[PDB]
DNA sequence: TGCATCCGTGAGTCGAGGGTAATAAAAAAACATCATGGGTTGAGTGTGGTTATTGGGGCATAATCGATCTGTA
């Protein structure tokens, strides 16, 4: 699987989840944890916002 | 001070079907409202019409060859 830019969820505006639907993959919090661990903060920016 | 009592906590990506249901009343009048159909505005898109032409061919008016019988050592 893999998702460049497709469905987006409608309460809270967020790629949907799962092959079948054609969803991105889940950000999760710990890997969140591990970026602000490294310090590569820009990344994170992106990776939350656009 | 000891007793019961209540209040948060407790993972991680993933897939596939994914929706089911105990019951219930009719009249009447009254009103609201959309639906279609026919008629004015009006808004177009449609179509011919006069008048600006600029290359082209044309006839004038000139011009430079091509062919033979009279004058000079």
């Amino acid at each position: 699987h893999a998702r460049s830019t497709g469905s987006y969820s409608l309460v809270t505006q967020q790629p949907l989840g799962g092959k079948a639907q054609f969803g991105g993959q889940r950000f999760g919090e710990m890997e969140v944890w591990a970026l602000e661990a490294y310090g590569a903060a820009y990344t994170l920016q992106e990776m939350l916002t656009v």
